[PDB]
């Protein structure tokens, strides 16, 4: 769980898919 293709395979739908949009990966200054 969580390195690689996690937030990389976003392409969410009407019911989302996997762990998108997280963390320093998506945010420049996460917390």
């Amino acid at each position: 769980i969580a390195l690689s293709t996690c937030a990389i395979l976003x392409k969410p739908l009407g019911n989302n898919g996997y762990l998108c949009a997280v963390a320093k990966e998506c945010m420049p200054s996460c917390n």
